[PDB]
């Protein structure tokens, strides 16, 4: 159906990307010459990408359509990159607001994991509210928070684990509080009711998860949380 015409704002759209990624290379590799970056006129395409994404506010229809053909996936994955640190937070903030409904749609192509990596740079960008948002949203607090469908995935789940992680980074360097110990008593709760067995099986399991949970509970359950996921 519409998949038709979506799959021609992809096309548009990853026309200014192979553009945008040829300059990049041509220019990576080459960095005697020392010569200064001409970004002037490129900059104009990374926001047309944005756009093509979005286009301004607007419907998750417009991007989510994207995110459901494999290509479109793989392509927002490239994209990441290139936009501001606010652009990639928006594409992040609406890809957890609907990530029970892209998991379903990924079912046979399996491409959401293309993601993590890109989206794992991001965070080291983002402060402690932004993190708190993305989990919130992702958890889908305020409104009826569940994240089974998450967990039993293997993007949904790692991506949990390096929200959870930045977090710990940055609540460590120490209503965000209540906001926080809420996304993380959700947490530790939701993770704690998931079966072993309906776990997917998370790409990078960072190291500081096992002092995350240390805060939130106690010696016992923290153990299972251990077993339960590998931690390190």
């Amino acid at each position: 159906d519409k998949r038709r015409k979506t799959l021609v704002i992809i096309e548009k759209t990853y026309s200014l990307l192979l553009d945008v990624e040829d300059y990049e290379r041509r220019y990576l590799l080459s960095l005697e010459e020392e010569r200064p970056a001409l970004m002037d006129d490129r900059k104009h395409k990374i926001c047309s990408m944005y756009d093509n994404l979005r286009g301004k506010r607007p419907s998750d229809d417009h991007f989510v359509q994207i995110m459901c053909i494999r290509k479109g996936k793989r392509m927002v994955a490239r994209i990441l990159p290139f936009l501001s640190t606010e652009q990639a937070a928006d594409i992040l903030m609406t890809t957890a607001r609907n990530l029970p409904f892209l998991i379903k749609k990924d079912a046979q192509d399996e491409v959401l994991p293309c993601l993590l990596s890109p989206f794992s740079l991001l965070l080291y960008h983002l402060p402690s509210v932004s993190i708190t948002s993305l989990l919130r949203q992702l958890m889908n607090l305020p409104g009826s928070p569940h994240l089974t469908a998450v967990l039993q995935n293997k993007f949904g789940l790692s991506l949990l684990l390096i929200l959870l992680s930045r977090g710990e980074d940055l609540q460590s360097s120490d209503t965000q509080n209540n906001q926080w110990t809420e996304v993380m008593f959700m947490a530790t709760r939701e993770l704690l009711r998931i079966p072993q067995a309906a776990l997917a099986k998370p790409i990078s399991i960072p190291t500081n998860l096992v002092s995350l949970f240390s805060r939130y509970v106690d010696r016992q359950k923290l153990n299972l949380l251990e077993t339960k996921l590998q931690l390190v």
